[PDB]
Parts: structure tokens; C-alpha cells; sequence
């Protein structure tokens, strides 16, 4: 039948679709080959390029959602950036995505909890009615491919780290495939939290080149689960050269920083709200891919703009932009930041669908405590009559595809440096 609950029908099981093999992970410390980004690259663009017309629809729907869930998070924190450990920036697509791979291995109400903090509700208790993980993730590595399909690198790595003997159920990790490509499931000891950090912080490194840092904080010993999501961005500025000298960003009245600083001249989409007294400026990586600059008017509006900055109603001034000539001067952009996605959801109730009559059996039928729930990002900007834009003072930014309506970073930048 018609669905009309919710305008999500793309996302749902059909009615076609609507004794496992098992394995332990290598250990950890088994030379895995380096990811290769260049060909990840690749793939994602071929994805991207071969969708077919429902496909292409579905991924466009996800973007939604994913933005749908970034601005429920921020409307249920008091202070967001206090969970986030290092930059204060936060990826919609990857948290959404880091949930569908939950909800992709859980079953009965754990699986209808995750399915609502998703956003997709359900009138019944019938098949249909429930989330099709498959179509999710599958529509998740679309929008991937969607933004580099267009100058810009985006490269997710899922790291699934389970307890020596904890089997994992075959289709599991052939689900997450469909999200990434890149699934690196290796069997870790969590005796010794303090060295098992260090096991995973190396092996990132090695494998990846970029660090993260994340010492299983809320983790305990009798977890058996750490499973965790990294991802990397990596965009060029249209026309920006880095200059020799640095500039002052003023962190607040009394206190400066000297900082490397990107200057560019374009012709680029601007808007200035007079009623609450901020300016936004889109710099195009490519057609249907910009970066959205968020500045307050006087820096003590900082923390009321980004109030403004995650809602709905952000989408709809994307129609008030106009063009102007500009000359644009923002600092370099090298952040790196992590955060559990069991803070971030935490009045939402997630830690207590994680550790409470918790059913993720088609992941494993073997008991699972989880450990951390991570997202790890590595976000970087590089270099290649008129309206002066300087960003020498804490601003908002935003990276969102046209293509999909997909916001993949929500970020602050109160110091270019930490
Ligand atoms: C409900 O959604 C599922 C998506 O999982 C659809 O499944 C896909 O259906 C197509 C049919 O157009 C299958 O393609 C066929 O594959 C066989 C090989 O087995 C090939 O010989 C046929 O010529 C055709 O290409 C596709 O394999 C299948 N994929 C999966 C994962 O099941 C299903 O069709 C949808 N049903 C409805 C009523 O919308």
C-alpha cells in the first residue's frame, strides 16, 4: 500500500523483499596493505556515475535524513561541542550512516528504536513498514560518490574491532560493503584498554595516514565491540592561493592569533541577514558542491547563529543567496576531531539501546557490550567595486551537494589552530 506517515517510501522494505557463516577477524596487528584513496576515489565517482533513476532518487532522500538527524542532535544539547573531542566538527552522513550500520545488524525494538531516531516512523508492526538497511547504506555510498563525482576527495573507513573469539555473522560485514569499501574487521583484546587504543591508533595511522587519537574513553573492559567510522575530506579552493604571511583571528576582544591564512577572488553567492545580523558566503568546490561561511555580524552572536544554522529553515536561504564579487580571506582549515555518537544521542536514549536489552544478533550471535560508537574525521581545506569578506573571527561552515541535499560537515571554527 501508499505510504503517507512519512514521504520516506524509497527507504522502506517492498514487498519482494518483505545457517550463516561466520569467521574471527585477523588480529589487529596482521599487515594490512595502506587504504589507496586514489582508488576509492575512483569507485565512488563510477557509483556515482552508473546509478540508475531510482537509485539516484533514493540518495537524495538519505541526504535528508542525514540533515534531518544533524538538526534534531543540536536541538537536544545544552552545549554540543563539550561531547566533540578535538575540532568542533560534525558530519550528518557519517552519524547517520554509523546508525544504519547499527540498525543493520539489530533486530526486534532495537531495531525500531534506531529506525526512529533515523526519522522513519511506522503505523504498524508489519515487514513493510521497517527500514531496508541495504537500500540505506547502499544509498549512503551514492551520496558519496555523488559529491566527488564532480577537486574534492571523500574517503569513509569503517572499523569493526571485536573481542578475540567473537564471531561475526558473514552477511553483516557484506551489508556494510554496500556503505564503504573499504571494512576493516579485526579481532582486538580489550584486557587492557590503555595498549588497546595504542593497537587501534597505529593501525589507523598506518593504514589510513591520519590520526585520531581516541583512547576507547567510555569504553570498558568487558566490551567486545568498538565500532567505529573515519572519514577524510579533502577539498580544493577554486582560484585561493595560501599566503606567506599569516593574519590575526581574533579568538575573542582581548586575545589574537597569527594564522596561514587563504586569499581568493570570485565571483561567489552571498547573503546578509539584517534582522539576525549574519552574512553567508558560498564558495563552489564544484557545480553542485560548495563550501556555505557562516559569520555573526559581532562575535557575541556566535552561539544564536548556529542556533539559526541547525534547523530546517538553513536550506531556505540557499534561495536568498545572490551573486557578488568578493574577495574572500579565510583561515587554512587542518582539523581533525572525534566524537561517540552515544554523547551525542544521549537524550536521545541511545546508550541505553546500546547496553539495555540490547538484540544485535544478526551481527553476531555472540554476546556484544559496545565499547565506543566513534566517528573520526579529518577535514582539510587547500589552496589551488568588490565586497572585502574576512573571516578573522570564529565563524560557522557547512559542505553540502546539491545533488543529493546532503550536508556531509557541520563545523565551528572558534581557533584555525588547537
Ligand atoms: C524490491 O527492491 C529490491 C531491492 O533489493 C528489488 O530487488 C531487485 O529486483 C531486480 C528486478 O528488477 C533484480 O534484477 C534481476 O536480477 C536477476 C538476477 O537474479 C536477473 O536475471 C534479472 O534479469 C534482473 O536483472 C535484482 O537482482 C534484485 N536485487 C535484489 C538485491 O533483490 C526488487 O525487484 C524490488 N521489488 C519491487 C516489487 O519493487
Amino acid at each position: 500500500d501508499r505510504v503517507y506517515i512519512h514521504p520516506f517510501h524509497l527507504v522502506i522494505h517492498n514487498e519482494s523483499t518483505c545457517k550463516d557463516p561466520t569467521f574471527i577477524p585477523a588480529p589487529i596487528q596482521a599487515k594490512t596493505s595502506p587504504v589507496d584513496e586514489k582508488a576509492l576515489q575512483d569507485q565512488l565517482v563510477l557509483v556515482a556515475a552508473k546509478l540508475d533513476t531510482e537509485d539516484k532518487l533514493r540518495a537524495a532522500m538519505v541526504g535528508m535524513l542525514a540533515n534531518f538527524l544533524g538538526f534534531r542532535i543540536y536541538g537536544m544539547h545544552s552545549e554540543l561541542w563539550g561531547v566533540v573531542h578535538g575540532a568542533t566538527v560534525l558530519s550528518p552522513t557519517a552519524v547517520f550512516g554509523t546508525l544504519a550500520s547499527l540498525y543493520l545488524g539489530a533486530l526486534d525494538h532495537t531495531a525500531d528504536r534506531l529506525q526512529a531516531i533515523l526519522g522513519v516512523p511506522w503505523k504498524d508492526k508489519q515487514c513493510t513498514s521497517r527500514l531496508d538497511a541495504h537500500k540505506v547504506l547502499s544509498a549512503l555510498q551514492a551520496v558519496q560518490g555523488l559529491l566527488v563525482a564532480q577537486q574534492l576527495l571523500l574517503s569513509t573507513v569503517v572499523g569493526v574491532f571485536t573481542a578475540p573469539g567473537l564471531h561475526l555473522k558473514q552477511p553483516f560485514v557484506q551489508g556494510l560493503a554496500l556503505y564503504t569499501p573499504v571494512v576493516l574487521p579485526r579481532s582486538l583484546d580489550f584486557t587492557e584498554l590503555d595498549v588497546a587504543a595504542e593497537k587501534i591508533d597505529r593501525f589507523m595511522q598506518a593504514v589510513t595516514g591520519w590520526k585520531t587519537g581516541s583512547s576507547l574513553m567510555g569504553a570498558s573492559v568487558d566490551s567486545t565491540l568498538a565500532f567505529n567510522t573515519y572519514v577524510h575530506f579533502q577539498g580544493k579552493m577554486k582560484g585561493f592561493s595560501l599566503l606567506a604571511e599569516p593574519q590575526e583571528f581574533w579568538v575573542d576582544q582581548s586575545t589574537s592569533v597569527s594564522v596561514p591564512m587563504l586569499s581568493g577572488m570570485g565571483t561567489f553567492q552571498h547573503w546578509s541577514d539584517i534582522q539576525d545580523q549574519f552574512s553567508v558566503t558560498q564558495v563552489p568546490f564544484t557545480e553542485s558542491a560548495s563550501l556555505l561561511l557562516i559569520q555573526p555580524h559581532y562575535a557575541s552572536d556566535l552561539d544564536k547563529v548556529e542556533g539559526l544554522t541547525f534547523q530546517q529553515n538553513s536550506l531556505n536561504w540557499m534561495k536568498k543567496l545572490s551573486p557578488r564579487t568578493i574577495h574572500l580571506t579565510m583561515p587554512q582549515l587542518v582539523l581533525q576531531g572525534s566524537y561517540d555518537l552515544q554523547d551525542l544521542l544521549a537524550q536521545a536514549e541511545l546508550p541505553a539501546i546500546l547496553h539495555t536489552e540490547l538484540n544485535l544478533q544478526k551481527l553476531s550471535n555472540d554476546r556484544i557490550r559496545v565499547g565506543e560508537v566513534l566517528n573520526s574525521i579529518f577535514f582539510e581545506l587547500e589552496a589551488d567595486e568588490v565586497l572585502e569578506v574576512t573571516l578573522n573571527r570564529p565563524f560557522l561552515f557547512a559542505v553540502y551537494d546539491q545533488s543529493a541535499t546532503a550536508l556531509h560537515f557541520l563545523g565551528r571554527v572558534a581557533n584555525p589552530l588547537s
